[PDB]
């Protein structure tokens, strides 16, 4: 699977065929039929303590890895029941500025999608966590180009050196609070995975708020390569799944 002509987002049902379950994501977010929820609890981000370990070119998207052994970088409160662990970010991007987000917002495209990957403590690890209808919780967050983001620049500074499929890099003391917007105002529903497997075990959290960065900052993402080191270059751009049909399911909005 890829995001090519001939393995892209059209084809993944044939190997992954929950790719037209019911609880697809991403999704279309039209706030006019989005529900203003009243017993939704403001989300609750305790990541002063978090720990990276790593950055990785998995060939579809960069990867950057915490320490998920012990309630270091957690996420709690809002529509979620129990503690969530931090176990890694990644990004979503396009080739040009007016595409790349995943989640749309009444059909507004962003230039890119940060998700924040965070499984449930009751399952005890991530392959546990993922057989769960509640097992997972990704916290999405838009990026629209603008200003630079001081806090992005370290992760942009190590591209250049996983600029292939397979390379790794030592990414320790990145702190993913300079990653948040201002506002945690949120829309929420029950997802997947927008990557096969496309596991049907998520719990979607969508900042209404979007972090600016820089044209330039953007520009090195690009640079990244789908293929592995002395193959033929495929330069990594479009790296996002199309909306699904929301199919009876009700967004809801914290605000
Ligand atoms: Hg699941
Ligand atoms: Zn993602």
């Amino acid at each position: 699977w890829g995001y090519g002509k001939h393995n892209g987002p059209e084809h993944w049902h044939k190997d992954f065929p929950i790719a037209k379950g019911e609880r697809q994501s991403p999704v279309d977010i039209d706030t006019h039929t989005a529900k203003y929820d009243p017993s939704l609890k403001p989300l609750s981000v305790s990541y002063d303590q978090a720990t990276s370990l790593r950055i990785l070119n998995n060939g579809h998207a960069f990867n950057v890895e915490f320490d998920d052994s012990q309630d270091k970088a957690v996420l709690k409160g809002g529509p979620l029941d129990g503690t969530y662990r931090l176990i890694q970010f990644h990004f979503h991007w396009g080739s040009l500025d007016g595409q790349g987000s995943e989640h749309t917002v009444d059909k507004k495209k962003y230039a890119a999608e940060l998700h924040l990957v965070h499984w449930n403590t009751k399952y005890g690890d991530f392959g546990k966590a993922v057989q769960q209808p509640d097992g997972l919780a990704v916290l999405g967050i838009f990026l629209k180009v603008g200003s630079a983001k001081p806090g992005l620049q370290k992760v942009v500074d190590v591209l250049d050196s996983i600029k292939t499929k397979g390379k790794s890099a030592d990414f320790t003391n990145f702190d993913p609070r300079g990653l948040l917007p201002e506002s945690l105002d949120y829309w929420t529903y029950p997802g997947s995975l927008t990557t096969p497997p496309l596991l049907e075990c998520v719990t979607w959290i969508v900042l209404k708020e979007p972090i600016s960065v820089s044209s330039e900052q953007v520009l090195k993402f690009r640079k990244l390569n789908f293929n592995g080191e002395g193959e033929p270059e495929e330069l990594m751009v479009d790296n996002w799944r199309p909306a699904q049909p929301l199919k009876n399911r009700q967004i809801k909005a914290s605000f």
